């Protein structure tokens, strides 16, 4: 299935939108994971929340200034602190003359601009906010409550990691950026754009993630032995074509879901003011990637959690063998 590793787009029926797990698995029987990313479009009736009133007076306690440096499509990005603000103020700042989305004829134009001018006017990302905009009544694809095996982490261990097993909110503006990464422990991620302007994703198929690693070692020489876990690298598509790294690019509109799959390297940016919600999740398929996830050796990035419970409970036949691989 899916021989060209293309980003597949699904339009589940209402019935198919009932069991989250079961549809993930169906997307995989059609080969979605081979691209490392898929778009899902919710049924017409489905809604995340009745209305987005009073999201104005919500508090972004610690927004981040994203300072890039480098050029010719290759940058390290670093995060610096900036003042607290309401979303009202952020919306307003993100539409001001300094941060607003530049005039552009089409996508190719916008992209050219983002990658040419990255180091200027460092944008402020309202990122990593612990919360959710989903209605409790929303029972299909509600990111607070997916009901996947990732929940084994909290029931077995009492282990809660923010943005991993509880959701994060992302208030974006033009040029706000996510560096090249696979998710923590190479988990799946799912992201819902709640509102506003689009988000662009670039994605490398899992089959080739190593090529991407290999390349990042040349572009940032002197580098854990798993550099990309720092999530500091920006690399433009031109630079990927130049070096023969397969990738795809897709632009997410408001109202749409993206799911990244284990070991699917991805990065991208926002086109303007927007608000996104995301969480990680897991399936039985992920366990083996979990146990395999290459961790940062220098300390700069976290070994997020222990695979122990997952193997013990869900792979009981292989558990003894897995322990002997340890200490
Ligand atoms: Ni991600
Ligand atoms: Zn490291």
């Amino acid at each position: 299935q899916n021989p060209n590793c293309n980003i597949m787009i699904f339009h589940p029926t209402k019935e198919e939108f009932n069991d989250f797990d079961k549809y993930i698995a169906y997307m995989e029987s059609q080969g979605a994971h081979r691209a490392g990313l898929a778009k899902i479009i919710p049924p017409k009736e489905w809604k995340a929340r009745e209305t987005y009133d009073n999201i104005s007076e919500i508090l972004i306690a610690t927004p981040l200034q994203q300072v890039a440096s480098g050029r010719a499509g290759v940058f390290t990005q670093y995060h610096k602190k900036a003042a607290a603000m309401t979303v009202g103020e952020y919306r307003h700042l993100a539409n001001s003359k300094k941060y607003q989305t530049p005039p552009h004829q089409n996508f190719e134009d916008l992209e050219r601009k983002y990658w040419k001018n990255r180091i200027y006017n460092s944008p402020i990302y309202g990122a990593d906010i612990s919360g959710s905009l989903f209605d409790e009544n929303t029972k299909q694809w509600n990111l607070g409550h997916l009901g996947t095996i990732q929940d084994l982490l909290e029931k077995e261990c009492g282990v809660v990691i923010e943005g991993v097993n509880t959701p994060y909110l992302y208030f974006g503006m033009w040029k706000t950026t996510f560096a090249w990464h696979t998710e923590d422990m190479d988990l799946y991620s799912i992201n819902y754009l709640h509102l506003g302007e689009p988000k662009t994703w670039y994605v490398v198929p899992p089959e080739h993630g190593q090529r991407l690693e290999r390349l990042a070692r040349e572009l940032f020489p002197g580098s854990c032995g798993a550099f990309l876990r720092h999530k500091v690298a920006l690399i433009s598509p031109t630079v990927l074509k130049e070096n023969g790294i397969p990738f795809n690019r897709i632009t997410q509109e408001a109202g749409e879901f993206m799911v990244t799959f284990p070991y699917g390297y991805h990065a991208g940016f926002n086109h303007g003011f927007n608000c996104a919600e995301a969480i990680n999740f897991a399936t039985p398929r992920w366990i083996d990637y979990g146990k395999m996830a290459s961790q940062c050796s220098c300390g700069e990035a976290r070994v997020t959690f222990s695979m122990d419970a997952f193997v013990r409970i869900l792979q009981p036949e292989r558990y003894d063998l897995w322990k002997r691989g340890q200490d």
